[PDB]
């Protein structure tokens, strides 16, 4: 019988959408783990492994540690309906990454708005984007995953495609493979795996 | 006419929820301001606060700056109608934030639910914990300001007293004096005090 406590690192928007899921599945079979959940930057989460069992994170792997590809995410630039003919003049919303995903968002921008990229709205979180564009702030790119909930009605969602090949943002879970003897990190670990695919 | 950068420190959980709603609003009445907004903890917030020109914070008031109250938040204990014969077993999902705040939650529940408290799921933000009582991880209590599109359908709200007084979560705009010379910033500032009232 699984006991103990998993400590659990992530991207920002993965505690607002998979681990939720995955959590409550968790949970459910494994009712006497404490489950510890810090959430940050890909980068801020990294930088603490140290602190954390599992990791999920965005981009690419994590340096000297067991990885499984848990999904892609496509990408959808987002503005609201009313505005169609105005989409150019609209400030756009920037969320932080690193540099390789944030470049190729600019890059779509430029090439497709047929204008210098310029953010007029900076946030950490895409979570905090995605309420800004809810809330009637702007423009922007989410991932996939991220647009639960978004009116269909009042919102335009154009998939974002680079020459003619999707956008994409892979999710990746990471730990050390000398943490699998704790059962409740193995329990997590292939619950996860499984659950995605 | 009003130009210039303006940053913006706040609460995670006021990003999400407040400052949409008021940058929507000031980006319409002052489109060439450049908006950067940070999320944290309000004691993450509070630290690096000369990052910023203006704060959103909950709990006291910030040392040795101009402070404006916001509003207060109620709060709400919720749990699964499925399982209201069994809100003793569920597990309780604990978020993070000052001792004086998170012990009358803690109180609450010893009081209420008539055992020890015990948090089975420990998360940083409002917004994960949020989202891990959507997805059926388990029970919390969240302030007013976080329970919009949580099912009535399938979740009770018992409001949270304490000897029939509410137990509150206070909100504050914070600032430094000297920056209400920028017209960016007098301009926030006068739009978010006038926003509440
Ligand atoms: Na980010
Ligand atoms: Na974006
Ligand atoms: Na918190
Ligand atoms: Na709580």
């Amino acid at each position: 019988e699984v006991n103990g406590t998993i400590s659990i690192g992530c991207s920002s928007l993965i505690g607002q959408t998979l681990l939720p899921e995955v959590l409550s599945l968790y949970n459910a079979q494994f009712p006497n783990v404490e489950i510890q959940v810090q959430v940050g930057s890909t980068e801020q989460i990294k930088a603490n492994h140290r602190d954390y069992h599992v990791m999920i994170t965005r981009g690419n792997k994590v340096m000297n540690l067991a990885n499984t590809h848990l999904f892609n995410d496509d990408h959808y630039f987002i503005f609201p309906k009313n505005r169609r003919d105005d989409v150019t003049k609209l400030p756009f919303i920037e969320f932080q990454a690193d540099p390789i995903y944030i470049n190729q968002i600019k890059q779509w921008y430029n090439d497709n708005l047929e204008q210098d990229y310029h953010a007029t709205i900076t946030v950490d979180q895409v979570a905090t984007c995605k309420e800004m564009l809810i809330s009637g702030v702007g423009v922007t790119i989410l991932p996939e995953i991220m647009m639960k909930n978004i009116s269909k009605e009042q919102f335009e969602f154009e998939k974002v495609e680079i020459d003619n090949e999707p956008l994409i943002r892979s999710t990746f879970m990471s730990y050390d493979p000398s943490m699998l003897q704790l059962p409740q990190v193995d329990s997590f670990v292939n619950l996860m795996a499984s659950f995605v695919e």
